[PDB]
């Protein structure tokens, strides 16, 4: 298998003001001593410094891209939405929304996080690799067309899509995001819409806060083409892997799609602090595994992986490599320090059975 | 109400090797540009500074100790464990288990983090304060008598309890433990003795890993006065409100302390990353609350609150805050800027009749009864 690998430095040059975790610094909140913020570069150059000690970088098509063009932004982005972002990067940041702050140049940044994803699906849809991973930061699930929040903006999954099919002409492309928060922005961007599958996993009422969204499946033509999958907080591997069975696969056997594109956060792993889940290493190469199956049967093999979200410097670094292991069909020596500390947390068997037998009453509900 | 604070710089200055999270540094574990260790000083640093900043330091009694002495230690400690641990933070640190990394000079600075907690007991019994808040680093509840596990060196809680029944002769102490891992040093140090209530609520396997331990209720004498409230992840507010009402209070009702004790941890907070609950500070504020409530009913006021674990730098100064006001009875202008959001984030009320369901059956088995305080 021919796996790219679509990086660049400057994407993790992107650095917005000082925070502690999520909170701004100011009033209550004391300026840390050293850490920053949560989303910061740290997890995506550890997981990048990981691929590379590993040996796994060396048996990947290493590639950086042009970042995205006016064009490729505004099919999904008004005009003044990329004025005034551009407008705020000139100026030296500020803030776009609460949940949303920027640093200079992170116009800059944002359009080259955007252009790896774009350059991602291209590479894959023309052959070049039979699947890609975009270590695309900053992220992009929860940018709205007008709005940026959750870190998040530009909706670089919408765009690189949108991309794709102007110039591929793909009819059915599926969307999995398994970030542990839900994908608001690719909800929002497709959700009239039948061409595109949209699947969030996601913990219930974490971000955005109190939201569940089971109920909302799509509008007009997109009515049964969103799927939001719920999940307990506190659940791990067998309520992914349940949701995975019941839900994802089955959703994706019906929908037949001709690419799969994968928004994937880590923040579902056990030691993440911004939410609840109890996900390992093992989890993700499990997800993998199952989302590589189902586009070797419909899709021909073509598979996308876009980072997104992911707070623990310690462990995301380990989560990801499985991902890139599984997506290259390359098991390298690294070994998961946490995975059987992990497994030993999981949910027992009564809180399985109970988060089991709703994702039954979600499949029924959804008819599958 | 007079409420001492027992605090000393020099707690702060315990430091372990190079770790990512709770993973020692070496081989694919690569050393983080700043972090360090999770058991870091900086949660500790920033809640003393909030307290500083908001004023309530200056409502409180500010007071040190001397370290534990080897009287005091001995009570719980064989003389062994103390002279291989001195042994080994003398030569220049190490590992005195996994999961128990020291520095050098750790050996004092846990002798002195058990000083504390044995001085906000004895000056609790002695009338000097109403109630006490001990800041004490490093943490002390999962520390067995010869074996350090989970960042703990000296069974401070223990250590302390021993040494207050030798000097003032307390005959009921209860340990109210709701820092989220199993407080299994406590248990087991007092698994055979009807003295000593031992009550820890934790998350459900998570440390020690896999432990749950509602079966456990103590041997001999002990049987019937150790109870283990293993929650299911995911649990916020409502789960502890209901363990607190259910679990704790009815078993505190029969038991009768004559002084109360509390292992807090902060890492049952909802940003905490070495757990799963979803607590905000006005949680802690409300058991802090309810737990001062029956000792004022059998112990006359008589609390202790004992630092343990949390991780968050953010978040764990807020919930000691909340905890030091409810000591304290004094309300700063602070506000809790995720007390909102983390409402917002709480189980739905399917999750939550779920776990009330089995604390229900929990409660059931303990043979606790549910009567109202009286
Ligand atoms: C700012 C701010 N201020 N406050 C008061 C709060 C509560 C704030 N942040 N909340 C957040 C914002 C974003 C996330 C996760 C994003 C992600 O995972 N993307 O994949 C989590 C919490
Ligand atoms: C995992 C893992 N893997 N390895 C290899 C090591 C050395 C690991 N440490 N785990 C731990 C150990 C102790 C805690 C205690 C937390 C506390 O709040 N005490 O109250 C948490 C995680
Ligand atoms: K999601
Ligand atoms: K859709
Ligand atoms: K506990
Ligand atoms: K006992
Ligand atoms: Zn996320
Ligand atoms: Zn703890």
């Amino acid at each position: 298998r021919r796996t790219a690998f679509f990086f660049d430095e400057l994407c993790l040059w992107h650095a917005a003001g000082p925070h502690a975790l999520t909170l701004p610094v100011g009033g209550w909140v004391q300026p840390p001593a050293a850490a920053g913020h949560a989303e910061s570069p740290e997890t995506k150059r550890r997981l990048k410094s990981l691929l590379d000690v590993s040996g796994l970088t060396a048996r990947l098509q290493l590639r950086s891209a042009p970042p995205a063009s006016d064009e490729d932004l505004l099919r999904v982005h008004p005009a003044h939405y990329l004025e005034r972002f551009k407008a705020l990067s000139d100026a030296g940041g500020g803030s776009l929304g609460q949940d949303a702050p920027i640093g200079p140049g992170s116009y800059e940044i944002a359009r080259l996080s955007a252009g790896l994803a774009i350059a991602a699906l291209d590479a894959v849809l023309a052959g070049e690799a039979d699947n890609a991973y975009s270590l695309s930061r900053p992220p992009g699930h929860h940018c709205l067309p007008d709005q940026a929040m959750g870190f998040c903006f530009f909706a670089n999954i919408a765009v690189a899509i949108e991309a794709a099919k102007a110039r591929h002409g793909v009819e059915r492309v599926a969307v999995l995001d398994w970030d542990v928060h839900h994908g608001n922005g690719t909800q929002a961007i497709y959700y009239r819409r039948d061409d595109v599958l949209s699947i969030s996993l996601h913990q219930d009422g974490c971000f955005p806060p109190g939201y569940s969204g089971a109920e909302d499946i799509g509008e007009d033509r997109g009515r049964g083409f969103n799927l939001n999958v719920p999940l307990l907080p506190g659940g791990g591997h067998d309520a992914y892997m349940q949701a995975m069975q019941r839900i994802v696969l089955p959703a994706l056997e019906r929908f037949r799609p001709q690419l799969i594109v994968v928004a994937s956060g880590f923040d579902a792993n056990a030691v993440d602090p911004l939410a609840r889940m109890q996900l390992h290493s093992d989890s993700f190469r499990a997800m993998t595994a199952m989302v590589r199956d189902a586009a070797e049967r419909h899709a021909g093999g073509r598979l996308v992986v876009v980072h997104e979200g992911g707070y623990s410097e310690a462990y995301v670094p380990f989560c990801g490599l499985a991902v890139i292991e599984e997506l290259s069909g390359v098991r390298s020596a690294v070994r998961d320090p946490l995975r059987d500390f992990i497994e030993l947390q999981q949910p027992n068997a009564a809180f399985r059975d109970f988060q089991r037998q709703r994702l039954e009453e979600l499949a029924a509900q959804f008819g599958l």
